[PDB]
This record gives structure tokens, C-alpha cells and sequence, in this order.
RNA sequence: UAGGGCCC
RNA sequence: GGGCCCU
């Protein structure tokens, strides 16, 4: 986005600490190039003369403004492509009650009782559950009254900046390239769910390629019907964006919203307001008062809807930006967030793309650093979607979603004190897929100091799992 | 941490 | 209710 204004207002906001990330037993063994992220402006693993509070920020290098021209393009991107979301969800949008928007309904989790609860709820160290109810799905008075002014259009607030404590390439923590949480007040997440929460359920429960969005999906399961899908087109390409989230501009940001969730699509009138409340943000950081213009607040409700969203519009504004009679159907894609695959049996050249995504504010580079700019020709079996590869399973035929052996071994390196247990078991139905020798070597430094699940185990599980029928008769 | 999915 | 992984 666009920082239009940083300011010191005497109350410090309190985020940093120290990393909750200890080494396991992995660390000595696999040496990983990874590392916690810097949460000190003075942490010595920092390179000379780095700022945090910096860093921290510079991804926030402008909002792009469109012409009229490209505005009016990107509106009929928008509304082409709401037009194939609704007609395969269904136009049921109307709104949740408070109580749905809760407890959840058929596709959309339950709110998380027991984290942040934002500003200012955070400044009197209220928690989560000291405003809302979440056995009962109801809401104490703080919340009702906002939800007043929310639904009065006159609710303001802003977002709380949380550094994310997590594992990084070392060269990134050596640079200060910590991310950022832009934590809202639970009332803003609770009134969005409101809005567009039986719209997010249908996207989770129609996830796929049809509508572009893998959100929801499950990859162990999922991983076969992408496979094949994507098996049958001559060109498929792994795009990177650089910095998606913040380099969503105004523009297409309220355009998009104007497109997507009309009232005649089922909408409540305020869904729209809702997200525009999302464009011009104020973001509190310690003492600091930052006044952004443009971006994605990474954690507000529907965050990574939103972005499968953009990322689809995008991919068609782009392709109608250069070549002509492109329709939705002239290529295929499925998207989460920033992360993407797209495919088509036309020759689609990606680099020439390059301008059109920037006009959006948008930089695409291919997933392979390797041999500079995009080429034709490569199959799923060579991209990377969700951090897992599309390999075949020798024994049932089928698709499974492999993870890099390096990453892997980044992930068994670190852990939060009192979790290692919990977390081996996890990190366990990652690795089966790697193979019964991968899976044996990644796990030998954990031998006779915590349960390991057994390599067959977790493969039978995966099988009843993605076909119940190979299991039964096979 | 918005969320998805999984593990217990 | 606790945890993990991905975006
Ligand atoms: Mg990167
Ligand atoms: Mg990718």
C-alpha cells in the first residue's frame, strides 16, 4: 500500500518478544539454512545496519492508480467472473445471524474463541471471551453496540500489528524480513462473517478449478482430482507474485468488492462496506500510527477469499489486457491467496503479462528462479502449489502432494517448548508421502525419544482417505 | 493471527 | 478445549 501518514501518539501498542521457537534434536543433524525470524530491532543474528521497524514496512512501496480505461476493464474482469462464481454457488448469500457467524455453519469453521481480540480490546486487557460468547453464540453489550454502528455505516477502527513468529530462509531473517499480522477488532470479523460468511461456506464446499479457489481443500484428498485436471492441458505455469497482499491496489480492490458482492447476487447491502472498510486502514505499532492506502490486511476475515478473488480477476484483466476474445474458458486455474497454478492449451506467453499485472500494482516472476522468465511446455508435475509438488503414487496410481525434503527438515528443526510430540505426529502426514525411506531419514533423530507413527500406518491411512474404494478392493 | 486443512 | 502445516 501507500503509507500517507506515520505518526507517535504516546500509547505504545506492546507486540515484540522473544521467539517461542526452540530447536529439536533435528537442528544439530539437518543443519537447515532456516531459522526464527528476527522479533528484536537489535537481534545479533541481524545484518550491519538494518532497521526492523524498517523492514517491517517496506513492503508498502504505493498504491497503483488505474485509468478510466483500466478501470472499466477490471470492472468487466470483476463482473465476468462473479458471474461464473454465482452460477456455480448458487446466489444463497444472505446474511448470518450473529449466532452463525459464531458457531459457523456447513463449510465454515467456528470463530477462535481464544485468540487475538484486536483494539482496542487489547489496551484493556479484555480477551476474546470476555466480549462474545462462544458456547452460546451471542455477544456482550461492546459488541452489540459496535455491530450498531456497523450496521449505521459509522464504525471505525484500527488494525493491530503483529510480528509472526516463525520459521524463515536464513537470509531473510538476516535481513529483517520479518512478516506482519494486521490483527482486527473481533467485531469487524464477527459483522464480515455476517455478511459473507454463507458466501465463504459455498466457496470452501465448491473448491476446485471450476471456480478457481482451493481454499478448503484438502490436499492428501484433493491432491488427485488437481492432478488430473491440470494433466490434461498442454501449458502450465507456476506464477509468483511479489508482495500479492499489499500491492492490492484501491482501485481494484473497490472495484472487485462493487463486482462480486452485489445485492442482487444475495448480498446485504453492507457486504460491500464491509470490505471497503479494508482499502484505507490505520495500523498500530507500539507507539507508532501508520495510515496505509491500499493492501490486504492479512487477517481480517475472508482474507484469503478475497485474494483467490483478485488472483483470479487479475489473471483474466491481464490476458483481455493484451490478447483479444479471452474468455473464462481460454485457460484454467485454481488459486490460494497469492499461490497459484494456471493452464491452457493456448501458448500463452506469461512474460509479455509482465506490464499488464503491473498496471495493478502487480509483479509475476516464474516459480523457478532458473533460466529468467516463462517458458512453455511444463506439466503439473513440475510446479509447486501449496508448498507440495504433484507427484504420482506408485502403488495406487493416484496424486499425492510431496514437500520438498529441505523444507521438511527446516519444519522438524524448530519447536514450541512442550510440543514436539503433538507435532512429530503432524508433521508425519507431511512427510508419508515422501516415501518409506525419506520418511525413515527424516525421522531418525527422533528415534527412542518420542513416538513415531509408522510409515504403513500412515499410508493406509492416506489411501482410505483419498479413495475408500482402492483401499476395500485392493 | 484471517482462514483452510490435518493431528490428538 | 491443546497442537501442527499451508496460504
Ligand atoms: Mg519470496
Ligand atoms: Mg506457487
Amino acid at each position: 500500500g501507500l503509507i500517507v501518514d506515520t505518526r507517535d501518539v504516546e500509547e505504545r501498542v506492546h507486540v515484540m518478544r522473544k521467539t517461542k521457537l526452540a530447536p529439536t534434536v533435528a537442528h544439530g543433524v539437518f543443519n537447515p539454512e532456516f531459522g526464527p525470524a528476527a522479533l528484536s530491532n537489535k537481534d545479533p543474528r541481524l545484518n550491519e545496519g538494518v532497521v526492523l521497524d524498517e523492514v517491517i514496512f517496506s513492503k508498502h512501496k504505493g498504491d497503483t492508480k488505474m485509468s478510466a480505461e483500466d478501470k472499466a476493464l477490471f470492472r468487466r474482469c470483476a463482473a465476468d467472473y462473479a458471474s461464473r462464481l454465482h452460477s456455480v454457488l448458487g446466489t444463497a448469500n444472505a446474511p448470518l445471524s450473529i449466532y452463525e457467524a459464531i458457531k459457523g455453519v456447513d463449510g465454515l469453521d467456528a470463530m477462535e474463541p481464544d485468540t487475538a481480540p484486536g483494539l482496542p480490546w487489547a489496551l484493556q486487557g479484555k480477551r476474546r471471551g470476555a466480549l462474545i460468547d462462544f458456547e452460546n453464540g451471542t455477544v456482550g453489550p461492546e459488541v452489540e453496540a459496535a455491530l450498531k454502528l456497523m450496521e449505521k455505516r459509522e464504525y471505525k477502527f484500527a488494525c493491530q500489528t503483529f510480528l509472526k513468529d516463525e520459521i524463515r530462509p536464513m537470509e531473510k531473517v538476516r535481513a529483517g524480513k520479518t512478516r506482519i499480522v494486521d490483527v482486527l477488532p473481533v467485531e469487524h470479523i464477527l459483522y464480515t462473517r455476517m455478511m459473507i460468511g454463507r458466501f465463504c461456506a459455498q466457496m470452501h464446499s465448491n473448491n476446485g478449478p471450476q471456480i478457481g479457489s482451493a481454499v478448503g481443500c484438502n490436499p492428501d484428498v484433493d491432491w488427485q482430482r488437481f492432478g488430473t485436471h491440470f494433466a490434461q492441458y498442454r501449458n502450465v505455469w507456476d506464477v509468483d507474485y511479489s508482495a500479492f497482499d499489499a500491492n492490492h491496489c484501491s482501485d481494484a480492490m473497490n472495484i472487485m468488492f462493487e463486482e462480486v458482492f452485489r445485492t442482487e447476487f444475495g448480498f446485504h447491502p453492507n457486504a460491500e462496506w464491509i470490505l471497503k472498510t479494508l482499502v484505507n486502514t490505520e495500523h498500530a505499532y507500539e507507539n507508532k500510527r501508520i495510515t496505509v492506502e491500499g493492501g490486504m490486511p492479512s487477517g481480517c476475515s475472508a482474507t484469503s477469499i478475497i485474494n483467490t478473488i483478485l488472483n483470479n480477476i487479475y489473471v483474466l484483466y491481464a490476458l483481455r489486457r493484451h490478447y483479444e476474445g479471452v474468455e473464462l474458458d481460454t485457460y484454467t486455474m485454481i488459486s490460494y491467496g497469492d499461490d497459484i497454478v494456471v493452464a491452457s492449451d493456448y501458448d500463452l506467453d506469461f512474460e509479455a503479462l509482465k506490464p499488464h499485472f503491473k498496471s495493478l500494482g502487480q509483479t509475476i516472476t516464474p516459480a523457478d528462479k532458473s533460466d529468467k522468465g516463462f517458458v512453455l511446455g511444463h506439466s503439473i508435475t513440475d510446479v509447486t502449489f501449496l508448498k507440495r509438488h504433484f507427484h504420482m503414487d506408485y502403488g495406487t496410481g493416484f496424486y499425492k502432494p510431496v514437500m520438498a525434503s529441505k523444507t521438511l527438515e527446516a519444519i522438524l528443526s524448530f519447536a514450541r517448548r512442550g510440543t514436539i510430540q503433538e507435532k512429530l505426529i503432524s508433521v508425519a502426514g507431511l512427510a508419508v508421502h515422501s516415501g518409506p525411506d525419506e520418511y525413515r531419514r527424516l525421522f531418525e533423530p527422533f528415534q527412542g525419544l518420542f513416538e513415531i507413527p509408522s510409515y504403513r500406518s500412515l499410508y493406509l491411512r492416506w489411501v482410505n482417505a483419498v479413495c475408500g474404494d482402492a483401499a476395500a478392493l485392493e
